């Protein structure tokens, strides 16, 4: 099963943005662009500027593999459990919540080749919220998920596309004071605009073949390549042999 | 299944609003457009004044795709949970919300080779308030929800 | 709006060939790792 | 399986490479002085499990 | 049964990023980047630095 995931961004910010309180010879005051004026008495105007242009790009390509017989049930499951302690005084217990991915098949030949599945499908993970708030310390995983339940029919070696979900946007503000946002060479201090662009691709795809012949080379052997390669090889030792020497008999 | 969104925006404000309070020579107080003056007896004449001129658009088309088979009931999700911590003592939960799209469909061929389905749509997201008020902390999700259950060919 | 469509043929080109020229052109493909092709040429079989 | 010969029963492949790019709008053109306003970051993962 | 988990990685980060506030006379401030002013209103600018 192939999970493809593609994101793309783009944002761009640059203007001010006014808004402040003055006290002209405790008799009058003026304020701007605001709702509160007497707990922002003592301080004064605010011209807050923003600069930013922003590119992004995220590519994430997931594939679960899993192996059964005809007319037999198979799960593949990787999930990740969080659990967390509701001080009662009864019935105290661990509560606790799962999420990840999650395959449950069930194989099965037609009369021409072609293999028909029933599949349950789940795709989730860990969306988090504003770190620098107190809600992070809290028990707050908020979960996505994303679930799929139908019937599909392969034929041996060629691939369906199960799922699918796209998403574009385009936003973009203007803001400006009424008579200072046109002038020539100092207008440029009081206008203000915004914009985004977002482009998201998920899909799911099914790929079944049969499986005959067992692996080739074996897997007591494309283990001690890996073992001698990357350093992690001890069936040199002078004390530990003489017990691995039972294991490694094959 | 297509959902588009679009939106359109203006706005404008250009003007002063006078209201304060004053005293002179501390025998005759004077105010101005206010119903409570002794709690801004030492106060002033505040002049609010405001000027902006705004516009806005956004754009939003989503998409979501689902495979299945004739007389098959099949399901798309994708949701968002929310728990929260209900301190009780004895039946403590942890209680959540859901909200996310959602399609259930139960396609069918007719006889001309049209095809009928049985619809079960929903379209959520998460509404926010106003962020410096307290209740941005606390388990307050407002969440707006879209919900359509028909039936077409 | 609802656009419903009917499936009588598998994708063209594979599954299998359209992710391999997504991890080519975006930087993420390891199929040339000397470490990683001892195991992954049991799951890239075909 | 056959007696001695192996079968692969699981597993569990993630690639991943993301790039993020930030700068000041007119100041990170600049040729010599433009590099204090710039950002840049990269990322990539391969993650192999097989039973 | 043979259970073999291998991993890879990358990063690379270089550039700044620059948000703070100031105050001009008393009279008039300016920000850069920020959203909560008054609290940060006895700070300077700061220039994050990553490499």
């Amino acid at each position: 099963l192939w999970i493809v995931d593609l994101n793309k961004s783009d944002l761009e910010r640059l203007g001010t943005s006014w808004s402040g309180s003055i006290t002209i010879g405790d008799k009058l005051g003026v304020s701007l662009n605001q709702s509160s004026i007497s707990t922002l008495d003592g301080s004064r105007f605010i011209a807050a500027v923003n600069a930013l242009e922003e590119k992004k790009q995220a590519t994430v390509v997931s594939r679960p593999v899993l192996l059964t017989q005809e007319n037999v049930p198979a799960i593949f499951d990787n999930n990740r459990t969080f659990y967390t302690k509701l001080i009662g005084e009864r019935n105290v217990a661990l509560e606790h919540v799962t999420y990840g991915t999650m395959i449950r098949v069930l194989p099965r030949f037609s009369a021409d080749g072609q293999i028909e599945m029933s599949l349950d499908i789940e795709d989730g993970n860990d969306k988090t919220p504003q770190s620098d708030t107190t809600t992070s310390v809290d028990a707050l995983p908020e979960v996505g998920r994303t679930l799929i339940s139908t019937i599909a029919r392969v034929p041996h070696g060629k691939s369906l596309l199960v799922g699918g979900y796209t998403r574009d946007a385009n936003t973009d503000t203007v803001q400006s004071i009424p008579f200072l946002g046109k002038l020539p060479l100092i207008g440029s201090l009081f206008r203000y605009s915004s914009k985004n662009k977002s482009n998201v691709v998920r899909v799911f795809m099914i790929e079944p073949k049969e499986i005959v012949d067992p692996l080739t080379p074996d897997a007591s052997e494309s283990v001690n390549n890996i073992l001698k390669q990357s350093g992690a090889w001890s069936g040199d030792d002078k004390l530990q042999k003489w017990v691995r020497v039972y294991l490694d008999r094959g």
